[PDB]
């Protein structure tokens, strides 16, 4: 279905240009947050659905990374610091995304307010805009600053505060849910969970003896949106460059033998957060379009009854109409 | 050994008390600071050597248990809150720690200020105060109040300002040390590290492809006194009943097997620990001991010679002599302590 939907909604977006209005669907930005090493970066790039975020054991997302997927008929990626390259190897997306963070930021764990700017091309996404943020920490470390904490805070509120902004507020299973920082903040900007998505990684590394079935069920600490669990790659699987097919493999193998958590499977896993995500774009895509819908009808109703020579306006009305109603029937 | 230092200082405290004294010995309070679960309780049991204080997962540790350690040859506990009752099981007292949390705090995540006044009478133990604290949180759960993670924070800051206070920094090692709440809290009250010792718990938890070398080689993230790394009991392990020998004979395989490790294995580990922190207390003991030994010779040598003449001319006020041999046994076993 969201094979469907998703080229009827470029074609919704070229048309509102063509029509030359101040006019889109709006649709809201993904911003990914929690403490360091949360495993942030692996949940973005897997919804995105490519190897190409730096992860790694420390510190590694050290400037935020604003990505704007793009509809388009051919794959490949640009950054705005590399005017004229087009990637298509995402290794060397994910080596330059390094390059370019060290450049900034030198090796001895420093980090820069400053994002580095991504386009990825590709024919089968939205155009959405997510955002890769660094971890929030508590002490210095390296040579970052004494308020270290706060200066990574303010980089991630100026992208949460965002209205409609969708929260992935990760937290690692082998913590406790209490000492979630990606919760603490979610709270304050989220406070009712409109937009908040809980994420909890590392279901694989808890302590024998203890499960997280009371977080997942959404009962330890419920969320109006829910908690998905996921089970991505370990360091030695990133250091033996496991593949997305094996890691998701193992992940599905995980929650369908798992005692604590089988009856939840069909609710837990990268491919489902991925829906539950999708839903939310979708929700926002169909609770928008009655507003353009009529804003068009009264915009064309005027050339229509009146049937400048610019009898172009009437067709292009007449397109964005028609695409909505294409989609409406999805 | 330490077991020796031990019976010499009792005997001073005591001998002190004869003299009608400050007896003094203020030894430094200990406190074990970090996030929630992160191997507080299992650390400060460890130390002393007894299984006694609730662990497990989840919100634990709801009130602050102030423990006193009273040396003593009968060996048993009491709780000031059970006046005239003796413990001699202490998985007893562990149950009652539990039951009195409880009784003020409910069993839906609650928590309290009020402490738990715990006294351990034991002859291999020095006169110590432990301080065993919740751990600090970010979110509430349960009735909990939306402040929880102040309240917590607070609780602990009346005892880790004090500048008699030895600070147990501890972290789970399958965390990211910079993100640690026991570190920020430390560095805060104890900017140089003077008090701090950093322990690194849940070693044996840590991802594949991953390790603390850095961390333990007070590389990453350097405190002026370093870090020390022990491998507790799992959840398993205590809901199998998992006895200490068994726990500390895994912990010492776990750094001698450990590529990463080994070469480190002999300072660290849970009896290394018990030894550094013996160390700090024997430190500030032999400190103290000058200026007692000289407040003693001053007042001895004022009536040395009124005992001089007693015992040569001749012939209540005796209550010299009783201060003279109490001062002497005071003077002879700050002698014993100085020789080791
Ligand atoms: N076992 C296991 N390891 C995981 C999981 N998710 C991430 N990791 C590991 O945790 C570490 C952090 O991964 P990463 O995706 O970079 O998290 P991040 O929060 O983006 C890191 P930063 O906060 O520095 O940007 C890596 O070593 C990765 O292999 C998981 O579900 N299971
Ligand atoms: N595998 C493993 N588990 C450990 C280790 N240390 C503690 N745990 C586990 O962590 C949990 C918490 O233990 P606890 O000693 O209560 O930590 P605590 O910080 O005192 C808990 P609170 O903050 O509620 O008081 C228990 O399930 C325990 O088995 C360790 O070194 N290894
Ligand atoms: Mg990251
Ligand atoms: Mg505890």
């Amino acid at each position: 279905s969201m094979e469907d939907l998703i080229p009827l909604v470029n074609r919704l977006q070229d048309a509102f240009s063509a029509i030359g209005q101040n006019a889109d669907l709006d649709l809201p930005q993904i911003a990914v947050v929690g403490g360091q090493s949360a495993g942030k970066s692996s949940v973005l790039e897997n919804f995105v659905g490519r190897d190409f975020l730096p992860r790694g054991s420390g510190i590694v997302t050290r400037r935020p990374l604003v990505l704007q997927l793009v509809n388009a008929t051919t794959e490949y990626a640009e950054f705005l610091h590399c005017k004229g390259k087009k990637f298509t190897d995402f290794e060397e997306v994910r080596l330059e995304i390094e390059a370019e963070t060290d450049r900034v930021t030198g090796t001895n764990k420093g980090i820069s307010p400053v994002p580095i700017n991504l386009r990825v091309y590709s024919p089968h996404v939205l155009n959405l805009t997510l955002v890769d943020l660094p971890g929030m920490t508590k002490v210095p470390v390296g040579d970052q600053p004494p308020d270290i904490e706060f200066q990574i805070r303010d980089m991630l509120m100026q992208f949460v505060t965002k209205e409609n902004c969708l929260i992935l507020a990760v937290s690692p299973a082998n913590s406790d849910l209490a000492n979630s920082d990606a919760l603490k903040v979610a709270k304050e900007v989220d406070p009712q969970g409109q937009r908040t998505i809980g994420v909890i990684t590392k279901l694989d590394l808890m302590d024998e003896g203890t499960d997280a079935r009371d977080v997942l069920e959404n009962k330890l600490l419920p969320l109006r949106r829910g908690y998905i669990g996921v089970v991505n790659r370990s360091q030695k699987d990133i250091d033996g460059k496991k593949d997305i097919t094996a890691a998701l493999a193992a992940e599905r193998k995980f929650f369908l033998s798992h005692p604590s958590y089988r009856h939840l499977a069909d609710r837990m896993g990268t491919p489902y957060l991925q829906k539950v995500l999708n839903q939310q774009l979708t929700n926002h895509i169909r609770d928008t379009l009655p507003g353009l819908r009529n804003k068009l009808q009264s915009q064309l109703l005027s050339i229509e009854k009146e049937v400048d020579e610019m009898l172009r306006m009437y067709h292009a009305l007449k397109e964005a109409l028609s695409i909505i109603g294409n989609i409406n029937t999805t």
